[PDB]
């Protein structure tokens, strides 16, 4: 990698990314309008909490497999073992979604795009789990607040699965090399796009694995 090649990873990564991002952006920002009404959250909020999870359990699968999707798509991932591609999936695909999920958010009203409609954290009340709901939101919100691109999102998210620290990695030099590579990338293109201030305005890693793990926690109770 010199500088054509470095260029050459970051459009091959938001090329994957925007041909597995699920929703495109341009239809969540055209529905930020098509709001659930008063009776329409209600009927969400008297659901059982099983019904939701069953909902939110298969909308979480659902944005798992296209995680994988856009690793699967990576020059570099997919020549590394299968014990590492899974290594790297399940410790990365939470954080991922987590992630992605900023884009699917409205910070002018604090809502999030749930099974067709805008909603805000008061649509997922009979879930019970309010204070992780919050701090989801509340990640979501200073994702939003910084105007995170499709390509900021593709390049970050990428650097979320391919880490080096991984605890259970066989062939842990070849994904340290990926990494790197990776890191130039994404600098190179915060330059070019004149957004090097983002860097220092992002959540600390730390954060984004405190919260994707207590999500994980309630994925049992
Ligand atoms: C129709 C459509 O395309 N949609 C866009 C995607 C959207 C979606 O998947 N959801 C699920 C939805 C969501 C809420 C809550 C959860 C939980 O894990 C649950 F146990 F209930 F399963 C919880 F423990 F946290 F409570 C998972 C997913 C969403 C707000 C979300 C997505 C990612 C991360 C956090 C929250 C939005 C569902 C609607």
């Amino acid at each position: 990698a010199s500088l054509t090649e470095i260029e050459h990873l970051v459009q091959s990564v938001c090329k994957s990314y925007r041909e597995t991002c699920q929703l495109r952006l341009e239809d969540l920002l055209r529905q930020r309008s098509n709001i659930f009404s008063r009776e329409e959250v209600t009927g969400y909020q008297r659901k059982s909490m099983w019904e939701m999870w069953e909902r939110c359990a298969h909308h979480l699968t659902e944005a798992i497999q296209y995680v994988v999707e856009f690793a699967k798509r990576l020059s570099g991932f997919m020549e590394l073992c299968q014990n590492d591609q899974i290594v790297l999936l399940k410790a990365g695909a939470m954080e991922v979604v987590l992630v992605r999920m900023c884009r699917a958010y409205n910070a002018d009203n604090r809502t999030v795009f749930f099974e067709g409609k805008y909603g805000g954290m008061e649509l997922f009340r009979a879930l019970g789990c309010s204070e992780l709901i919050s701090s989801i939101f509340d990640f979501s919100h200073s994702l939003s607040a910084l105007h995170f691109s499709e390509d900021e999102i593709a390049l970050y998210t990428a650097l979320v699965l391919i880490n080096a620290h991984r605890p259970g990695l066989q062939e842990k030099r070849k994904v340290e090399q990926l990494q790197y590579n990776l890191e130039l990338a994404f600098h190179h293109h915060l330059c070019k796009t004149h957004r090097q201030s983002i860097l220092a305005k992002l959540p600390p890693k730390g954060k984004l694995r405190s919260l994707c793990s207590q999500h994980v926690e309630r994925l049992q109770i």
